[PDB]
């Protein structure tokens, strides 16, 4: 009984037209506008949405939604929650029925990132995804979630215990040379086939989120949305290149929200068996600085 | 009874020394040195060779050496040429050893390109490739031969008579709209699997030899090479991109001899019906200028 | 129309007790022996027989028997050898049931060895292969045919066009530095997906036939074949090897006629595309001498 | 929660200079040299390295490390030895960043063999594989590890208890007759799909290490490295054979240090139901005596 | 921990000459007679032997031998039997010997049939399997053991207890209307994927075997032993058919020993979820009648 993907995340945003503009055209999302006052949706797939997009916002996340199978596991997670010292708060139904979800519990991880846990999410089978622009193909989601995030934590043991018991795997997976002999230690953990789902270090970091990954079925999609960024001028902190422990092809790039989008290509499967290194394969190059990645990692 | 593979080539340098240096370091190929005063060889597999290097040269192209099955198809494409009015010679025993085959015809095509055939080339079997560099693969050769190039043409309706006779098939794939209102047509053809083996327009050339593209079997050793070109400060003229007719992911970049190498990856198969496009599917944006490829792509 | 395998043969031995030990505890053949007084029979599958062995012999080859397809087949082929002038004889029904074949041919090949081409072979499913001793496995015949052999030539480019004139395909794959300065020069020809099914050069020799290959699925058939030969003291001439060409791991071995068996494991499928070499992948050394393959080979 | 593959080995030479040409020039491995003054690596593939050669030494092994898949396992692995009364030692950070692990203790085996068990090695995915000389393939490792090791043990039923502890599984393969009427007995264990990575009998041994085993992923490099071994007149203990368990064709030559290395190709998968055997499939003859495996298996 | 396979099986005979001919030319079974004065060995497969045939006997099984992994499950189902209170004896090594296994323990099943449980056979890996007779295919085998028996029982819910207690699933398969308005009960259990291993109902039965099932890789092999039989006049039981469960070609057919063999053809996987027939698809006709199989099942 555990956590099984990254279902829906929450954000919330100063210039919700920018970030309409910028999702459909940049990266090619659906935006899905319900008509309510203070907040609209981006979509993926079959699911009624990935991404909540909050108005009158900080430019930064506002929750991260957990995936578990059903209602059993739902109920022994949040005793086993309770009985490791943890608050959790079960939801009622109107605010289940906000996040369009059949159960719900929040709390807030170690770093006090809100999280919730749920189960039972809508899928608009109906209305299949049509992206907001054309696509070659699609997005990867599925039995790997929306995609993978690296969040603000205080303390990484503290973030491993509460991320282990909710049922993700992983350990410190790079150690990077620092320009002061010390060294940049992050931890990536998984919960499904995707390479991972949450991952953390001790930095100091200005907002919750650091950057959020989407994953392209086609390369011919990551290298127009790559092209989309240069025409439109849109910052890119890290240079296109592949993780050692992912394998992905990505790059990462401004957002309307100043924190970062990490769009990509071709994720291996996560592995249980821990290894570390001290670099990435190729590129993934500084270029832009001021986002939280002055790092050297080829 | 037709050309099967773009065999060797022959390239001439005025700088052995970098032409080695570049040949291991930026791009994984292998030097072997078998004492000659006047050249040296480069290698991608088992083959003896696939690029002969010249020196005391023109940095350009010295020879394409185009494969034939067996001596059957030699002699019947010998006198195909010879009926249809082409000029050819066949070599003597001290010629067709210096190519390290066993049977030789030389020529010219209609730009004044030297052109060879052959058939019977020297596999070194007992000595595997052994790249310059740590490489992830290696490259794609195999029934696709050594890679394709684009070389000078003055008639494009007689280059592609020439080419038709050998075997290959191919026309325009590509109108280009120029600044002028104009159209640049590109013609391409095959003779294999590769999607194309030799390719050519009108256009004014300071070399007889464009570019020249290698492939690779794994992308991190494109993404790899693409970085030593960039941390070497060489020239890219052409920025990495995925051209609509092969769907390679490619670069274009200086050589020491000044005419361009296109290292790539994933390389589609050649297809018989004809069709045409007028633009790229990403990329391949103008970054140095000066190399005969300024041309806006997409 | 054309020479589909290398289906029987016919050897003459000295010492049919001694032969028929060899065959079956050295090798694995089946021994069957129908009561003639002048010879016995040897198998390697659901024929009636792959070898002929006469007793009274001359410790050398007898005849080569090629497969065409059917009876159109052998007609078209006679007549092709008619009209370019060679000498053939249609045999008749006793002669053709003495090779238990439905239509039978004789003629010499330019080396003056007995060449017999033939349809219809007798099958006996009723009576499956039943090895001379236990084997891992079994042989590669089907399609391949029995194996091949290197068999005494006196004009290469003769021996060249009779076999091309029977279907087969191939030419010079091997150049060999001699001590001498000199270059022995090696033709293999193919008929099926057995990389070659006949090969000679132009060395004198003291027999018709040089070497019979015989190839085994399994490798441990090949390494207890192996430790036999070593066991009794059976000249090994080439030690354990793989060719360039063929790809087999072989070794060669003394008969009791002084010919030599090669058996082998994993032989590659034969390819159209003329390759040539210059030595072998590894190992073939020189061990015993006196058998005409006194040659460096790695 | 269990030992998962064997991870890196530690050996110590009397002759650096001798071991590096060995390794690269015999074996195709690769040389590492990180400029330490006392030490230097072997490659195999992405991990840093498999072998740690120590200066200085004592031409015998100095350590195995042992990999489990995680920090979980390894704390769980620990407190299951010191529940059973093993003595234990878990490592400090400078500790383990020497063997260039997250997480590592120290112990010794009941022969006196020290072992260690880690979690988290370094892979240098940024640094393909470059093999000390050329290499039609690779070597197998992945899932299996970096090959087996025979080791010195003085009680077969407390090396047994040991290992079986750490999660392998096996017992008594081979029971092979003695010249004097007795039996030798020798027990094999797997802790993954390799069919052993440890295996052992009670006899007497001048060295803790027996025999490394490493398997080529090609039998042309198998074959290549008999040639070398022969060309250069070292040792072989035992000739080219195919045990009965492991399936593989190996041979077994001297290293500089005395000890016998193994390079073997086409090894089964490991099974869980015990078999035993009284000889060889063939081969694995007696060559070179005065190396502790003067046994008779074919 | 449990049964794994039928391993072997041991049976005594009046006349061992009539077994050897009929297991050589009638079965294709190999013997292989070790010099032993009271005892010879049938082959099937690589084992050292499946059938232990003891001379002097009673024309009856002499016991079942059931195959374990290894130790951990031997020694965990000797304690489960134990505690069960059924009558166990672990053999000495004289005895284990004797049976050529490393573990041996003897008992009785509640029907007086002696049983053997074992870990450890001896597999002669250099002696490949080489039948009585000329073989189109080989035997069933592997991972399904050597085949299936019907064992003479008193107490069917007493033999279920036992064998389930061993690891065996199963349970009542056939209901046959009897000619006395009467149904005669057949239950069958697996212990791997042959469809079943021991099967047994409250027949009166002379014997303790009533038949042994031996199943061929080839159809072509069940027919000939087939007309083996006709041609010899055995007495054939119940004539071709395919029982509902086992969905297997058979037909039964006397032994020298009285007893019947089941020669068969395509067994299909056990399965788990419990079914029963009233008949069979078709076929198994009463032919000769006189030995415990007079029962209509089609
Ligand atoms: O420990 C784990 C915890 C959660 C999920 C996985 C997983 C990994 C790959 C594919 C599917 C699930 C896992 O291994
Ligand atoms: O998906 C990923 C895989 C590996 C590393 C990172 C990373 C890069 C820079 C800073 C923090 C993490 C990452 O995002
Ligand atoms: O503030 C911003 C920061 C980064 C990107 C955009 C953007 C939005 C839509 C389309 C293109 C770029 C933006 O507005
Ligand atoms: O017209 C043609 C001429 C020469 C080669 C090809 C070919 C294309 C793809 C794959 C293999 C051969 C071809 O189509
Ligand atoms: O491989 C290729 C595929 C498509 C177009 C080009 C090309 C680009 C610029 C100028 C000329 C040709 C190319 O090289
Ligand atoms: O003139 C030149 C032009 C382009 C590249 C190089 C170069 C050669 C070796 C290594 C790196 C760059 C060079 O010398
Ligand atoms: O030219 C040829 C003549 C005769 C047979 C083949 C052949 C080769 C491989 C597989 C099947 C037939 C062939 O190529
Ligand atoms: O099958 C074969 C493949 C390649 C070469 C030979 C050969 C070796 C020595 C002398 C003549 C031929 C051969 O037999
Ligand atoms: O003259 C001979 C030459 C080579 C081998 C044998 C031989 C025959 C049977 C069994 C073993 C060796 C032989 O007799
Ligand atoms: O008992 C065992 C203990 C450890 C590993 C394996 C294993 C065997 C084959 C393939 C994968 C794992 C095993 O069976
Ligand atoms: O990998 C192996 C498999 C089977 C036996 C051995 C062995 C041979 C001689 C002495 C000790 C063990 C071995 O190394
Ligand atoms: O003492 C030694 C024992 C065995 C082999 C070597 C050796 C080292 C390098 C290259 C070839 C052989 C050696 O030096
Ligand atoms: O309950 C069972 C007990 C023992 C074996 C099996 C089994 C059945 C089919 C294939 C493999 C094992 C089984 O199901
Ligand atoms: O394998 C089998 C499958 C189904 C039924 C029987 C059977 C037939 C007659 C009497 C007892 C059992 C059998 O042997
Ligand atoms: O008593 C007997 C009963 C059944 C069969 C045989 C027999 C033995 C060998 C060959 C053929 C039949 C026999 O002897
Ligand atoms: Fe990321
Ligand atoms: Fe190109
Ligand atoms: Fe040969
Ligand atoms: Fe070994
Ligand atoms: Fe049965
Ligand atoms: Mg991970
Ligand atoms: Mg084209
Ligand atoms: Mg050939
Ligand atoms: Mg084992
Ligand atoms: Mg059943």
């Amino acid at each position: 009984a555990a956590v099984i993907e990254l279902g829906y995340m929450g954000i919330s945003v100063k210039d919700p037209d920018a970030w309409k503009s910028f999702a459909t055209d940049m990266l090619g999302l659906q935006v899905l506008d319900e008509g309510e006052k203070d907040r609209f949706y981006l979509r993926m797939d079959y699911w009624h949405h990935r991404i909540v997009v909050h108005h009158n916002g900080q430019d930064d996340l506002e929750y991260l939604g957990w995936r578990v199978a059903g209602k059993p596991e739902f109920e022994a997670l949040g005793q086993k929650l309770i009985d490791a010292g943890y608050k959790i708060r079960i939801c009622d139904k109107v605010e289940a029925q906000e996040r369009m979800v059949l159960g719900l519990m929040k709390t807030e991880d170690p770093g006090g990132n809100p999280t919730e846990i749920f189960w039972g999410p809508r899928i608009d089978m109906s209305n299949p995804f049509h992206p907001g622009r054309p696509l070659h193909g699609k997005f990867v989601t599925g039995d790997q979630g929306l995609g993978h995030c690296i969040v603000r934590q205080t303390d990484v043991a503290e973030a491993h215990k509460f991320y282990s018991l909710l049922g993700f795997r992983g350990d410190v997976e790079y150690r990077i040379p620092l320009p002061n002999g010390m060294t940049a230690e992050l931890s990536f953990m998984h919960c499904n086939a995707r390479d991972h789902s949450i991952a953390f270090g001790a930095m100091p970091a200005a907002k919750r989120l650091n950057h959020l990954m989407l994953e392209y079925t086609h390369m011919e999609d990551l290298g127009y949305t790559h092209q989309q960024f240069v025409k439109n001028e849109i910052d890119i902190a890290l240079q296109l290149g592949i993780h050692a422990n992912d394998k992905a092809l990505t790059f990462y790039g401004a957002t309307p929200s100043g924190w970062l989008i990490e769009p990509g290509w071709r994720g291996a499967t996560a592995i249980d068996e821990a290894e570390y290194y001290v670099g990435d394969i190729f590129g993934h190059g500084v270029e832009a600085t001021g986002y939280g990645l002055d790092v050297k990692l080829s």
